[PDB]
């Protein structure tokens, strides 16, 4: 039986010793122990909190008493945390992040079976080397590109590229493998990362002005994620500010709020080569912010950052 | 005999000269009597509130003409969904209004704009379109202009609703499967005739480690309402809540939307105490649609309870 | 003052148990309705008969005619829930709410879906916004039309989908509507369970590579009055099958072209087959099992293929 | 430039030299020649057509001067041909199957760009080793589990497990890899198959009887795909007939007409171990028919068939 550690951080899914005893079936599939890393509403997570989790995961992944890791998380920023760990945890021990749409007290609460599934997946040989996984709604989803896409409903977490597998009666069924760099094959490592650069997001829409972009740069943004309309499109009213910001050294990364499929193509809506800007590829704005913040611990070259947005 | 449809051109990839747009689809003559006006020529990502008003006012003039049976607007994809929702709210006409764009220019291999334009004119000329509110006719679908959104990049199936298409248009014929449930057009309390300016409304994104910086800056630079594009069920970071309380007391409306746009909606009092803070939830409306509804609504009211009702009815 | 809701139990994984145990399992039902139960049958829905549908339809009609009933819930196996819901949508001439509900997991399983699905079914059945909307299905916090919801995803609780989207959602017992039905149903239907004592025999044959006329001929030989063709693509028919279907039509068997292309679009008349020349019918957007229900009900009234096609275009 | 061969089989997309003439941009990206292998409406395809195509593909894959192959195909059984090839073609040269939803004479016809993208993917080194691919609507879809899911519209082809990539301006962007056995790692080879076993499909629905199942076996079926309700469920009126056919040597494979996601679970709805039946896992009835025909060229052991249905 695999040794699995549950790291509790908070969220609608939640005292971690109670949490575990509340699912006695876990003892059947793994030797489980729990730790409370933090106790937060995930919409209120800070970069300090994400680093603390990254570090504690890394200490446990190096432990020989540890075969797999489950992180219980609020839904709101689950996808951010999952992508972060996918970039910085250089381990091929399974890492699973899991949450719930309903509290354990509610009628037909989803957390119990989610937590069982997460433990089952974290204890499975098939999970090794696959990168960070999310196990809600009987699905095995990639930590890279899974997002909270539907509110209220238990099927909240979706990817444009589909689920990789399913978990049913504690067994894993795989249909797809990841194509993007992660974990063991990442050039980033939480062991060398003690801090993260400031990165912020501004939204594009009808009649948008340069105000948010300038303010976020004035208050410390080292990169801005542009959550554009369409294919990362930028208002003629905002282009001149982004050019001035890039000249002051702020990276300009074009994402979009067009999140169900496709990607943002370099040089299509804007002259990225000429302006020395970066396209976020298929990554939504929150995900683009996590990859930018991790990438900028290593490089400030816009051409290297574009390679990173195309490989991870 | 044939319906009189006017095509109002605003720009976009579908035109990437209204007379050549129309010459480029000879078959339009089989299905309608068509004429074109260039209202403007823009990239829709650059659209302004003055452009919306100008368009809205032109549409209303044509809707009031006995020589106009239906109206097609050709438009860039990027903010098409915003224009369509705006018109659905302010045009008090049962006459069809159809908004249409394309994902490829007319010169591209397998360009989508010719059939999209034929289908928009067919829908604008069809009796079944009357009273339905504003429609968008891309990818053979009849989508509601209220809740269709550009949800897929690059592909021709770019426009999707959480509540499904209402119908399809094939070989110029409309096939209906659903009807609108929300207030629109003829049953709207809003009227472009009585709107001479729109209040400034801005949007700020919610994410891990977000600060109150954009919220304050946008308010300092004139926003009368802020659309919070929150994580999850419109959730607000405990770091930002005090700023949004101070802004609401300063008179700025706080509307909780989300970046969780494929289905569900934001529930009042669930993630934040809205009643206690005098905030509004945007229900199912994504941030850019919540901005349009806030802007139109605040031409008539600043009562947060009336705003909430309006977000539950439109 | 609470609404009177009756639960008609028929079996399924939601009861994996008497109706009295289903009601006892959700003690919060007492807060939103005066609930009563009746065990109509205890079956696996994959095993349902036409006699079971008729029986359930007549129980629904008597309860809908009762001044002491405000709404009706049917608990049902998932497998043919979509078939029961569409059948009731065609033959029940009541504006009273009729809700069909099931579960993917039994009540003793971890994170079982049944309790909340049954709470929400009763909530919707009790709500005045549900009146006049036709038969509803309330799973996964959704209000789905009984006309065109189908079991589309195995295992997961989001099993039930419509090509035309959910019509609303049910959250904390409250109903939130975003679309209305367009097609004819219930109070504006030309069909009535009160005038139906038997259902014509209707069967389904599948289209695929190398398919032959075998299944079509055997089903007609063993009494089918109509064959639903589950075609490839736009209800396409193999050149190896067309001759047999011409002969079956010539001999009185209606030929209805549906498809196994079930996530969107519909089957277009005269596009893949000359339906006018052949006197055949297209099933529009209806999947094969739904088309069989509509065909069955329609042929209680007409054997005229142009009336059948009008029906497939209006319901 | 890669040498790509286009094999025309018919369909709405379409003689092959006018097909190629129709897309003059093709010469820019590969050296293309056509052959007309057949001219059929794909709804009327036979087992002999599949074998003739599969053999012609295998000869071209062996040739030194062929870098990749495109098949132009009617949409109706495109998903059956694509899967068949994925199972029997032992090459890691790209094979791409492509059709169109509208004829080339129609307003906004999809066939020109679909044919361009197919040739582009067929000429890309990224396509080697990936299995058979389908390239419509700008997507790279797996031949294994892509299915005609939407009528009329150009987004007709979908997979429960999502697109593996996209093709844009002739360039391939990958996000997922296949997990199931295909082409070079398949235990099947078209070189050894002279004719396929007869396999038929019967539909499950309310008030279904054993008639179709009986008539198909009486007329030569060696396996029956049951297109069940739900999780491959079987009516109590049908089970006895299927026990009797299994006893007389006919394989019984439980598929479903629940085709948007999930799969059919062994022993859940029916006692497959006791009955010596097989479940089709996630494969839809027409795909499970292809796999049953191929598997049965090799084995008649139901435990080996179940293994095959779990690995392919
Ligand atoms: N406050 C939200 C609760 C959402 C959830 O976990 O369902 C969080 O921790 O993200
Ligand atoms: N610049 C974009 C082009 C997008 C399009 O129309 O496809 C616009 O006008 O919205
Ligand atoms: N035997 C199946 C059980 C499936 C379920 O209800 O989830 C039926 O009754 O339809
Ligand atoms: N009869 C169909 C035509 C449909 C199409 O290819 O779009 C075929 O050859 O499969």
């Amino acid at each position: 039986l695999a040794n699995v550690v549950i790291l509790a951080t908070g969220g609608t899914i939640a005292g971690v010793d109670k949490l575990i005893a509340g699912v006695p079936e876990l003892a059947d599939i793994a030797n489980v122990r729990g730790e409370q890393v933090m106790q937060i509403a995930s919409e209120s997570i800070s970069n300090d909190d994400l680093l603390k989790l990254g570090k504690r995961v890394a200490e446990l992944a190096e432990s020989k008493d540890v075969d797999g890791i489950v992180i219980t998380h609020g839904t709101d920023t689950l996808e951010e945390t999952a992508f972060f760990l996918n970039l910085v945890e250089k381990t091929d021990k399974p890492i699973v992040v899991v949450g719930s749409m309903r509290p354990g007290t509610a009628m037909s609460a989803d957390g119990m079976l989610n937590l069982y599934n997460a433990v089952a997946v974290a204890s499975d040989k098939q999970s090794r080397g696959k990168g960070v996984l999310v196990t809600m709604n009987d699905e095995i989803q990639s930590g890279r590109d899974v997002s909270m896409a539907v509110n209220i409903k238990t099927e909240a977490f979706k990817s444009a590229w589909g689920p990789m597998g399913m978990v049913v009666e504690g067994k894993s069924y795989w249909f797809r493998l990841p194509a993007k760099r992660h974990t063991v094959n990442s050039e980033f490592d939480i062991k060398q990362i003690s801090s993260l650069p400031q990165v912020d997001i501004a939204y594009g829409y009808g009649n948008v002005t340069d105000t948010a972009y300038k303010a976020l740069a004035q208050n410390g943004a080292k990169a801005l994620i542009h959550a554009g309309t369409g294919n990362g499109s930028v208002s003629s009213r905002v282009v001149p500010a982004l050019q001035e910001l890039r000249k002051n050294g702020v990276q300009i990364i074009r994402s979009s709020h067009v999140n169900q499929g496709g990607f943002v193509l370099r040089n299509a809506e804007q002259p990225d080569d000429k302006n020395d800007w970066v396209v976020a590829h298929d990554l939504n704005p929150q995900k683009a912010r996590i990859l930018a913040m991790v990438a900028m611990t290593k490089t400030q070259d816009s051409k290297e950052l574009q390679r990173i947005f195309w490989e991870y």
